[PDB]
């Protein structure tokens, strides 16, 4: 708080009064060039005047100043100016919507030159990331059209930031943005998932990211338009920012149902989460590890193919080394996938032969009561298994308990009859009087 931006604070508020009058002056050159005025001290990089502006009370006359009529190089001006107002607070974004420049905002991305136009769709993005109101209001305006239209330019910081605008008319569940409207945006998100520029390609994968976020008719539309195959072709990218929406943006699909997890199968999703296993950043290994226990339940065709993409040997790696937050998820695929196990008795005997067991057992002490259950789960299901190889070859001891002794986890599950979870108490008291009971 410098005192180069004190003296300019007090030249401001004894300038103001002047500048107000300047700008509604009748004379042309006037109004322009105390509208230049505002635009550039809303400009300052840091803390631009945007309350005291707004308490000089030119916003409406800047609205007025970008409508239909006005010389072009004042409805520039003036739209910029609003535009810094836009993007600052919640709070003063609300003035320049209630000074309703909104609708007129959309008209200059009918009108505008294109400079015009990248500051009104900045603008337009602003308010709709506000609030579910606002984009909503956006959308009520019609906007949706002449924001596709910007699509057909050229000119990259225009779709860059148009791109941006349109993921937020396109974010948010509480109120789901109407999709009769927000649907026609499909066919340009398929094609701006292929463009060059970084940022573009981000905000079109968020922009995704919200459409696939919603029933199966929105995910249904998605793969009409053969999103996917670029979606998991994009988690192979360079940077993690394009990557993390990407990567959220199937993670919605496999959330569908068996027939819309086998459409990004078909694309090599699980190639594709098998690196991202390894990614440096966490959020990434621990959404993947989300992803494949979401199809670790589902057909045992699809544990198959999670199985036959070798996705467990890296999850039990995080199982055993990573943070908490990821190896609970780790614990869900692996659980899921020894799932059945009766069935398909070589997915258990598989997983055991890739060191699935003394991670599990090691999970029960740091684990909360929902996670216990699962690794439970999971070593009842081996110790099923472990005990039906005993019983049809005639062994006489369980090889899957004897795992578990050597692991030193007879302890930790036999710790486990101290919860007060009845509910994980059985699942204990059934392992080790079923498979840890002989003296």
């Amino acid at each position: 708080s410098s005192a180069a931006d004190q003296q300019f604070y007090g030249q401001l508020q004894q300038e103001l009064p002047q500048m107000v009058q300047q700008i509604n002056s009748s004379d042309m050159q006037e109004q322009l060039a105390a509208t230049v005025k505002f635009r550039q001290i809303l400009s300052r990089e840091h803390n631009p005047p945007i309350d005291i502006v707004i308490q000089s009370g030119v916003v409406p006359t800047l609205v007025n100043f970008m409508n239909e009529n006005q010389p072009e190089m004042l409805q520039l001006e003036a739209a910029w100016a609003l535009t810094n107002i836009a993007s600052g607070t919640s709070a003063q974004t609300q003035v320049v919507v209630d000074a309703g420049a909104v609708p007129l905002f959309i008209q200059l991305l009918y009108t505008g030159s294109v400079e015009l136009q990248e500051q009104a769709i900045w603008a337009l993005g602003n308010v709709a990331g506000d609030s579910t109101s606002y984009r909503d209001y956006v959308l009520q305006c019609s906007a949706m059209e002449p924001i596709l239209s910007l699509f057909n330019s050229e000119k990259v910081t225009l779709i860059r930031t148009a791109t941006w605008t349109l993921s937020n008319l396109c974010r948010g569940k509480k109120p789901q943005p109407d999709w009769s409207i927000v649907s026609k945006a499909l066919p340009t998100l398929a094609k701006l998932i292929y463009s060059f520029d970084n940022e573009t390609l981000i905000d079109a994968c968020w922009a995704i990211s919200y459409l696939s976020d919603g029933p199966a008719e929105a995910i249904q539309a998605v793969i009409d338009a053969r999103i996917p195959k670029r979606l998991v072709e994009l988690l192979s990218h360079q940077s993690t920012l394009v990557q993390t929406p990407a990567l959220r943006a199937v993670g919605n699909i496999v959330t569908g149902n068996d027939l819309h997890t086998q459409v990004v199968i078909n694309c090599g999703v699980l190639s594709a989460l098998r690196n991202l296993l390894s990614s440096p950043k966490e959020s990434i290994r621990k959404e993947a590890c989300w992803t494949i226990s979401n199809i670790t339940a589902g057909n045992t065709e699809q544990i198959q193919a999670v199985v036959d993409a070798n996705l467990i040997p890296p999850l039990i790696k995080l199982l055993e080394t990573a943070e908490y937050k990821i190896k609970k998820e780790a614990c869900w695929a692996i659980s899921n996938a020894s799932s059945g196990g009766l069935q398909r008795p070589e997915i258990i005997r598989y997983m055991v032969s890739q060191g699935c067991i003394k991670p599990l057992c090691d999970l029960l002490e740091i684990a909360d009561n929902r996670i216990i259950e699962v690794t439970l789960d999971a070593l009842e299901n081996i110790l099923k298994m472990g005990e039906t190889d005993k019983e049809a070859r005639g062994l006489a001891i369980n090889e899957n308990a004897d795992l578990i002794e050597k692991a030193g986890g007879m302890e930790k599950i036999f710790n486990c009859q101290q919860n007060e979870n009845d509910r994980i108490y059985e699942k204990a008291y059934k392992i080790i009087e079923t498979y840890f009971g002989e003296e």
